[PDB]
């Protein structure tokens, strides 16, 4: 029994709800939330500016460390950073922007890291101002992970649509 309230559930693993994942980040305190994060885990818009504004701005002080030490990330990968005021940890991954041409492919490869955590609060990966069509993002998503994940879709109509085109 775990504490997110209020979801659809999609598949054994998989549940989504109509939310904006700060607000329920803020209520639920997961251990995990993932932010849509790019390679420079610069945070300015879209959900990871969302996430890093609630944090004042905590999360992007402690990624401008991790860049200058580490470097950029992998389009596909991720990191484990603080959840700061928002859950235990932050999973920050990268899934493709295909409003920079990236391949598609690598959201199965993103959606992977969900993997090493048991349970997760989510966005859809390279949704949003990432460009990827967010019924194919939830379909990789139900396909690849298999840890338990509770999916936060900011948009109602887009929710709606979501569930109401689910095979
Ligand atoms: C993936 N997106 C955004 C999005 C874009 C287009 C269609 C559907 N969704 C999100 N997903 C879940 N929670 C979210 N909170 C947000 C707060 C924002 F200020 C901006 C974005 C989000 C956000």
């Amino acid at each position: 029994v775990n504490s997110f309230s209020g979801y659809l559930k999609l598949t054994d693993n998989v549940y989504i709800k109509n939310a904006d994942i700060v607000e329920e980040a803020k209520k639920v305190k997961p251990t995990v939330v993932v932010n849509a994060a790019n390679v420079y885990l610069k945070h300015g818009g879209g959900v990871a500016g969302a996430l890093n504004k609630a944090t004042n701005n905590a999360m992007q002080v402690e990624s401008d460390d991790y860049i200058a030490t580490n470097g950029p990330l992998k389009v596909g990968g991720s990191c484990v950073l603080s959840g700061h005021n928002l859950a235990k940890h932050c999973l920050h991954v990268v899934g493709p922007n295909v409003n920079k041409g990236e391949d598609i492919q690598l959201l199965k490869s993103a959606y992977e890291n969900f993997n090493q955590h048991e349970v997760l609060l989510a966005p859809l990966l390279s949704a949003g101002i990432f460009g990827a069509d967010p019924i194919h993002s939830l379909r990789v998503c139900v396909d690849t992970v298999r840890t338990n994940v509770y999916l936060a879709v900011f948009d109602k109509n887009l929710y709606d649509k979501l569930v109401s085109s689910f095979l």
